[PDB]
């Protein structure tokens, strides 16, 4: 699909209470450093826009990678004409027609019903162009500049900005440089100033169209200038030309079709989101090399860096995505997370701008572990293990940083019932010690591997066997009395004991033991799978959107609205019953579209996007760290896969329509493949995967399965 047909507003109906993505019409080149987005509403926190709203109040320069982190580095540019009353947002709205606008990855264009203003913005990596088109006489750009900011006027032509603000950050005085210069020039000049929520109007006279190319920084003023020259010269046309080869080149590696036309919509609104986080978070010197800003000891320094990211929810699909088809940026991306090792002292959990240190876990072990064992920079791997071995036994006494409760776990084997989410905290070390142990194989560190994969088996400690579930466990080894299975909070993060007792990537095998037979976890599947979506809120006193994103659909406790049951239908194939979920997966395809309300829950910075696409291709990575994707059942008809190493992987399936429920059998290069899993290796040779489909499933009944720790 042409990017210019993406709708950005894709995903964006949402509020607090329920979401359909809560995404942002995020205008801006892949892995853009800034994103652009028409702002709607001041009144409704980081709900800031909705694609029902008809009132306009700016372009807002934005890093919001989600309502739950809020903004950093914002600011708003507002075409008015006339005078105004006062400068506020609200005084300086006007009402839009959202039917009339354009709103696409590359350019948002739009009138302004109160000025008779038409606008157009074009992004680019470091700025854009803003061209206003003015019917009225008294012509103006107003500028927001929340929190301390200033302001000065270079020349007649040009205005450079600093801002200061965040929703969390490690330096309180955390800047943002932007600067801008108009090919008309400015009719009121002005002094430099300083303050606090500054509205700063900048006026043009009569003029009927003002051209303005901006530009920013995170280092200087003067680097601002410097990423502005560099661009100073393109029309708009030209940049909008540049911004959808920019996308193409990643669009031209994921070429798909369907018998449906609307999943092939939906495919591509998924992979536009698939390119934005995460955001670029370094620029380009006199001598075109990369610096960065280090907000833990507030400097400039050399090198790569990355922001807006939660690994949480980006380990289970971006990276094994990217690592497919996008790794020149998998290894510029590991290095950034390395600096932000070196910077801080641990390797990153939630970086917005920087570490905030939000949900369970150091899932970035996975996304290391993953390319050590798909040899994507095997150079930096005898560092990460380093910083993964300081993470897994030193306790940060600041607590944003590394593991908490890393020394309880030490010495207990789990995180004791006294932490809050103890259950998430549990498995995701006893996971991430697994991702250190597949690290040091590689490396041929025997020692550590041993360890870690002991360490790895810690999950048993929680594993309930009157229950069937995992539980919290005190320091005296008793499960907290008084369970109910479909209790949310406390002990499991943004779940029930549904959502939360089957994070063993590293061993299903051993946690089907646990169950006594492969029979007794296949039942507790079916239960999972076939019940009502009940739900008790006493962990939280309250409903919240994650509750009411599963009780919103008849698919049981498989909560596909977040990220803790993603690999639920795979779980068949660790019984070797692939073709009980060969339905549940295309049904659940069909819970996103491209409309507003296109995801069935967060979104999450590509976590959910990355989602949709491996399974419209037909096989899933549940065990980030092993180099296998487990098959499940594929949407698309045909899919040309470039992948990185420069080989093809071209997917044919027989005719794939709603009546094809089941994979009848797979050819890979003409050879029948029976294994419940494809390996990164198999898939990275290239050539052509053949699904045959089928109304009813082909039972293979294969000895084999997915990687597990207690069977390798
Ligand atoms: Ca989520
Ligand atoms: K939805």
């Amino acid at each position: 699909m042409n990017i210019q047909a993406i709708d950005t507003r894709h995903g964006t109906a949402n509020q607090h209470s329920f979401s359909n993505g809560n995404c942002l019409p995020y205008t801006g080149v892949p892995f853009g450093m800034n994103f652009y987005a028409p702002q709607t509403t001041d009144q409704k926190g980081s709900w800031w826009f909705h694609p029902e709203d008809r009132t306009f109040q700016g372009y807002r320069v934005t890093h919001q990678p989600s309502p739950w982190m809020g903004d950093f580095s914002h600011l708003l540019m507002t075409p008015v004409s006339g005078s105004l009353s006062e400068l506020s947002l609200f005084h300086a709205q006007s009402s839009y027609r959202p039917e009339e606008s354009l709103f696409s990855p590359v350019e948002i264009n739009l009138t302004q019903l109160r000025y008779q203003i038409t606008s157009q913005l074009i992004p680019s990596m470091y700025g854009g162009i803003l061209t206003i088109d003015y019917q009225q006489k008294d012509n103006h750009l107003l500028l927001t500049l929340p929190g301390r900011y200033q302001v000065k006027q270079l020349d007649d032509h040009q205005v450079a900005v600093k801002v200061i603000n965040y929703s969390g950050c490690e330096d309180p005085d955390f800047s943002f440089y932007f600067v801008l210069h108009f090919e008309q020039p400015l009719t009121k000049w002005f002094a430099p100033s300083s303050g606090e929520d500054g509205k700063i109007l900048l006026s043009f006279g009569n003029i009927a169209q003002q051209v303005v190319h901006f530009s920013s920084s995170f280092i200087s003023e003067k680097q601002a200038q410097l990423n502005l020259a560099r661009e100073i010269s393109l029309r708009s046309t030209e940049m909008l030309q540049q911004g959808i080869a920019d996308w193409h080149n990643y669009f031209d590696r994921l070429k798909v079709t369907h018998e449906n036309p609307e999943h092939t919509k939906t495919f591509y609104h998924t992979l536009y989101r698939t390119f934005l986080f995460p955001q670029t978070f370094y620029e380009l010197d006199e001598n075109q090399q990369p610096i960065h800003y280090d907000t833990f000891s507030q400097t400039v320094r050399p090198g790569v860096l990355y922001t807006n990211n939660g690994f949480w929810d980006t380990y289970k699909t971006v990276y094994p995505l990217f690592s497919l088809i996008a790794q020149e940026k998998y290894e510029e991306m590991l290095e950034g997370f390395l600096n932000s090792y070196n910077e801080t002292g641990f390797l990153p959990k939630w970086l917005s701008p920087d570490e905030r240190g939000l949900m369970p876990g150091t899932l970035i072990d996975a996304v290391i572990a993953d390319a050590a064992v798909k040899k994507i920079r095997p150079d930096l791997m005898p560092q990460f293990l380093e910083a993964m071995k300081k993470g897994a036994t030193q306790q940060s006494e600041r607590e944003n940083y590394g593991r908490q409760g890393t020394l309880d776990y030490l010495k207990y084997g789990y995180v004791p019932s006294t932490y809050h989410e103890s259950v998430n905290h549990t498995l995701d070390y006893a996971y991430s010690d697994f991702c250190i142990s597949q690290v040091a194989k590689t490396l041929n560190d025997s020692e550590t591997a041993t360890f870690y994969r002991q360490q790895a088996l810690n999950y048993q400690q929680l594993f309930n066997p009157e229950t069937g579930f995992m539980q919290a466990k005190d320091t005296e080894g008793n499960f907290r009395p008084d369970f109910l299975d479909i209790r949310w909070g406390k002990d499991y993060a943004e779940g029930s004991a549904w959502q939360s007792s089957f994070a063993v990537y590293q061993d299903f095998a051993g946690l089907i033991k646990l169950y006594g037979s492969e029979l007794a976890f296949e039942k507790k599947l079916i239960q999972l799978c076939n019940q009502a979506p009940n739900f008790n809120v006493e962990g939280y006193g309250f409903e919240i959107h994650e509750m009411s994103e599963m009780a919103a659909i008849d698919f049981g406790q498989l909560a596909i609205s977040n990220q803790p049951s993603f690999h639920y239908p795979f779980l068949f194939s660790y019984i070797g019953k692939p073709e009980m979920a060969q339905p549940l997966l295309k049904q659940l395809m069909q819970t996103f579209d491209a409309s507003p309300t296109g995801y069935p829950g967060d979104e999450d910075n590509g976590s959910m996007s990355a989602w949709y696409i491996f399974n419209s291709l037909g096989f899933y990575p549940v065990t980030p760290g092993t180099g296998e994707y487990v098959i499940g059942m594929p949407l698309v008809q045909t899919a040309e896969v470039k992948l990185s190493n420069g080989k093809q992987l071209t997917i044919q399936t027989s005719p794939n329509k709603v009546q094809q429920q089941f994979i009848h059998e797979i050819q890979l290069n003409q050879e029948k493949h029976t294994a419940p899993y494809f390996t990164h290796q198999e898939l990275l040779n290239g050539g052509t995967l053949d699904y045959q489909l089928g109304i009813v499933p082909n039972p293979q009944n294969t000895a084999e399965r997915p990687f597990s720790l207690s069977t390798e």
